[PDB]
């Protein structure tokens, strides 16, 4: 079932999108915890110490719809830097930066798969 498989599949991506990463942009520069909504419909983050809505994390410190991500890219050298831009919400470009030279890029490719999964063109 296309809905059942998606809802389970987004949960698979959800774990791979649930991470700790430091954002750096016009938004702010802070260490945030990233993740996605239940249907994988959104990308969400928690800035430092947060209050995950009702323990089920229904209260993100920020986020945006996955379908609305206008571009998912990596920097030119992108050693520890990621670059993601969104359309529909106020256009912001999120730089996912982490200590691990792998963690972020794992996120980079994983989000793409999730994005193209539900936002398949």
């Amino acid at each position: 079932s296309a809905s059942d498989i998606r809802m389970k599949k987004v949960m698979q991506y959800r774990r791979a999108l649930t991470k700790v990463v430091k954002l750096k942009t016009h938004l702010f520069s802070e260490t945030v915890k990233v993740t996605c909504s239940k249907d994988g419909e959104e990308v969400q983050w928690f800035k430092g110490k947060s209050t995950a809505g009702a323990q089920d994390r229904k209260k993100p410190s920020g986020g945006f719809p996955v379908d609305k991500i206008t571009s998912v890219k990596s920097q030119a050298d992108n050693t520890k830097v990621l670059v993601i831009t969104v359309n529909n919400p106020q256009p912001t470009t999120y730089n996912f930066t982490f200590k691990s030279p792998g963690e972020r890029e794992s996120w980079q490719e994983q989000i793409q798969s999730l994005m193209k999964f539900m936002s398949m063109k």
